[PDB]
């Protein structure tokens, strides 16, 4: 008996409900007086349902008014032009109408494995250059690894590619400077359980080919830590790690990817990444020494010391140069070894290698 | 006189409600021409109680709507397949009827025992490799120690082993880190009073055999603290602590278990345990030596220095290393004390000993 109401105006009436197996099916006239309105195209909602969301800025209530939810009825959405279809489907909510989901859950749009990440377990927003685009919907456990389903939105499922490489960023992050310091803007669900975002590259789909499906990455720099691969072998780790940036010149060119000891146990192997970029820079003779730490000086007539708030102080940066000479050694290989210098080679800041590129 | 509601429309109706000593026992009645849409499988969800949840992003309201709470009545949630058996269960809420948990009290899963932690009374979750599993119910106090109740959900029961491990971490943790900070992604338990996590090793079952119960320990690093267990002798404890890493080359291979004078009050005894992994690399010769602190250099013509934000610094390292020789002394026995050096071995980066895996 409950009214159908368009605009605000009831302009028609629900005439019986009928039990099916799979659902309830309702059977609903309209006077013939507002019969041209409808065309083709509409939705349904449901206003038989008060439903009051909370938001930070979101003060919402959905479904019906006072007035009208005793009367209840549905809700229609006229649309522009169409065909009168036999059959409509009936949203619970203005929302689902809108994102014209009529179902419960959403399909996975993508599927990425990642051993041991503290992320959402289902709400946390996607983000493209941290645009708002899609939401986590499933975490689910395998054997390999963990399983996380994302749905995006069809309209920005153009953005992901083969070329896209995702990392995840969980709980509230802060970002601290020397002039002061500020907060993520964070949304819900990025305050509560930490958003995942992705970006396109160049050579990621190098990176899609290795493992069936896409890996979350810990962090944002080890999404992008793809390059040249290539091994030092140090007398001891000292205070290097994960994450510490290789230095051209006093310019970040890679990372050391990871660190272990060699398969004899008198050297340490350090595994770093260079980027594309700059992969033209390494060749077969470059020197690597260790650039760790304040390193002042001291003279008995007079010392002289440097300090320059190094991130090298705080991440102990591997610093890399190239001797001089008309044949130039060719480009390193992948997985070629090489040797940490103690010191610094003393000409490294007059040598001219006048690389292309 | 209640309704019996299926799919929002009502089927049935409740017949009668008697009285028994364990409880209330009530006969419903089902219409014919619905009679075909049970199927010998479904569940009774009680409609009559109103249940407003508040989550932070768990806004819900159970039970009831209201045009429908003043008629009240059972939901069903119909099943596929069945026989009709003589007897169902009422669940008190559409959550539990999900969960299959007719009881209020969940099974405990496990117990564990722990002397003095500060952890959940009843209700933060379990995670194995931060993946949401299980629940506390229940601590209680026993003349040894605690005595603490976990269930977790049967589709994870595989996960726990004979060499599971568990942890415990309390409160709202932040990690601070030299470019930034972060929050822990923390749920409601979480933030409130702080999960459990556990994980399965390959020794650990040796950890199980040991002690009735699982022990819950209190760190992440001392239930990862298995393996070679080695005493060294030294002249003062100094800088020394728990948790203080073992370095071989720079890279940690071990811990300090804990530290305590001897017997005799001339020397500490400072237990340590060396990952299995590494199990291999002490030898009877080897030489340990304290590497706690920022040992910089200095010499009358010039003073070179080093800096390297040291977790030895943090917390002072005790490396060690092992004079070359042909005959390989061999491994080091379990509770193999030692002898500190005060200072390096002035070769050990020169050292040559080609261990074997």
């Amino acid at each position: 008996g409950q009214p159908l109401i368009l605009h605000g105006v009831q302009v028609g009436q629900v005439i019986d409900r009928k039990l099916t197996s799979k659902g309830v099916t309702f059977t609903v006239a309209i006077e013939p007086q507002h019969r041209e309105l409808v065309k083709g195209d509409s939705k349904f909602v449901v206003n038989s349902r008060v439903d009051v969301k909370v938001g930070l800025d979101g003060v919402e209530f959905l479904g019906a008014s006072a007035s009208e939810w005793i009367n209840g009825g549905i809700r229609i959405l006229p649309g522009d032009k169409g065909e009168m279809k036999a059959s409509y489907p009936l949203y619970a909510n203005l929302e689902k109408a809108l994102e014209n989901s009529l179902s419960d859950l959403p399909t996975t749009t993508v599927s990425l494995s990642a051993e041991t990440l503290p992320d959402v377990q289902a709400g946390s927003v996607v983000l493209y250059r941290k645009f708002e685009v899609g939401e986590v919907i499933t975490v689910r456990p395998r054997a390999n690894a963990f399983d996380i389903d994302l749905h995006i939105k069809p309209e920005y499922r153009n953005l992901l590619t083969s070329n896209s490489v995702f990392w995840a960023e969980g709980g509230a992050k802060v970002q601290l400077n020397g002039s002061g310091l500020t907060v993520q803007a964070s949304p819900l669900s990025r305050a509560l359980k930490g958003a995942i975002s992705f970006d396109n590259l160049s050579g990621a789909s190098a990176s899609q080919r290795k493992g069936d499906k896409r890996i979350l990455y810990a962090s944002e720099t080890a999404a992008r830590a793809v390059g040249l691969s290539i091994i030092v072998e140090a007398p001891e780790a000292g205070s290097l790690g994960i994450g510490t940036p290789v230095l051209f010149r006093g310019l970040e060119v890679g990372t050391v990817t990871g660190m272990t000891l060699g398969t004899l146990s008198d050297r340490v192997m350090i595994a770093m990444r260079i980027s594309k970029r700059y992969q033209h820079l390494v060749r077969n003779n470059s020197v690597f020494w260790l650039a760790s730490g304040y390193s002042l000086d001291f003279g008995l007539t007079g010392g002289v010391v440097k300090t320059g708030t190094f991130n090298q102080f705080i991440r102990g940066g591997i610093a890399f140069a190239t001797p001089p000479g008309t044949p130039l050694a060719p480009k390193a290989q992948e997985g070629k070894h090489f040797l940490l210098q103690e010191s610094e080679p003393k000409e490294w800041r007059e040598w001219g290698t006048a690389l292309p590129k």
